[PDB]
């Protein structure tokens, strides 16, 4: 079980897919037996599930005879799938005292710039799921980071997504800390609040590799992740956070997302093999999970050769590539794609 070797190195592997049949077939439970320890979804994942999974047909027909919006029909079916996956993951969650075994459901992409509307929908979905091991997924726009602070102060666990920027990630940590501080000032618990920061990998290489010289192709995303991990080590060890951790606060954990390899010239396990380190998560598509179980390597690679990663990022800046601008552009493109998938999902539910 290579996933056990990864766990021993301090990283969780989650499945970047969710559907009704994934659960009802027993496939998810069988993955957990191999060492998978969580599940992520997003609007594109759900659009594909609803389009291809036979198990929705009866419920769709029933819901079409009710007075509901298409979005309400979607939410009814997706919440049920999330609850079912949470129950499959509950033993894992309990075995670590609530530190693992999460399933993520994303709010509507229409809300990405609306902090108050995001808070309201996140609270509603949190209440609808009614599972201690559910996370609400929120894009890390400025409004999403505003919402993160509020939701953390409400005691809600959050998966902050579409991060491509080290600066934006550090802003998210600061908002998390403000929410935790608020709870401590009100004498509230913090020990069960878990937050992950989903930092995207392959899309960075896909955006840049054509413009980069041969020596740097396929290097930027891993280099950026290695630097982000070092930022995390700094932030969460500083005296400010240390004082919160001493009162029971959990650190945010980095979660590597978009770790399926899109370029056939690269090894199919490149992102998983290259980003293993302590106190992190990697969420993988099913084909990548299978490839990693088949021929992946479990080694402590995330903290290897950190200076080389910095040298590469400096060379990329010197070539006139601004990774901050790229991050804003990738976050926008990702929101657009999620909006398009969500609209596509809703159309047949009308």
């Amino acid at each position: 079980t290579i996933l056990s070797d990864v766990k021993a190195l301090g990283q969780q592997i989650w499945l970047d897919n969710l559907s009704r049949s994934l659960v009802q077939s027993g496939e998810l439970a069988q993955m957990l037996k191999q060492g998978v320890s969580g599940v992520t979804s997003n609007p594109a994942i759900f659009q594909k599930a609803f389009a291809g999974d036979a198990l929705y047909a009866d419920e769709v027909a029933a819901l079409k005879r009710q007075n509901l919006s298409p979005k309400q029909r979607y939410e009814t079916m997706a919440v049920a799938d999330v609850r079912a996956a949470c129950d499959v993951c509950l033993a894992e969650h309990e075995s670590t005292g609530g530190k693992t075994g999460f399933v993520s459901l994303e709010v509507s992409p229409e809300l990405a710039k609306d902090a108050q509307g995001t808070v309201e929908e996140a609270r509603r979905l949190h209440a609808a799921i009614a599972r201690k091991n559910a996370m609400i997924k929120v894009p890390a726009t400025d409004a999403g980071i505003d919402a993160l602070e509020t939701l953390v102060s409400d005691g809600i666990s959050v998966n902050l997504t579409l991060l491509f920027s080290r600066a934006q990630t550090l802003k998210a940590y600061a908002a998390y800390a403000r929410g935790i501080a608020k709870r401590l000032a009100a004498g509230q618990s913090v020990a069960h609040i878990q937050v992950v920061a989903s930092f995207f990998i392959s899309r960075v290489d896909s955006a840049l590799d054509a413009t980069l010289p041969d020596r740097l192709k396929g290097k930027t995303a891993i280099a950026l992740a290695k630097a982000a991990y070092q930022d995390w080590e700094q932030y969460f060890t500083a005296p400010e956070f240390a004082a919160l951790e001493a009162q029971g606060a959990n650190r945010v954990q980095l979660l590597w997302a978009s770790t399926g390899v899109k370029n056939p010239a690269y090894p199919d396990t490149l992102y998983v093999d290259s980003l293993i380190g302590v106190h992190t998560v990697n969420t993988v598509p099913d084909a990548t999970l299978k490839a990693f179980i088949d021929h992946g390597t479990a080694k402590a690679t995330l903290t290897e050769s950190a200076d080389e990663a910095r040298a590469r990022l400096a060379e990329i800046a010197a070539l006139g590539i601004d990774v901050e601008t790229l991050a804003a552009r990738l976050q926008e493109d990702g929101l657009k794609q999620f909006e398009e998938a969500f609209e596509k999902l809703l159309a047949p539910l009308v």
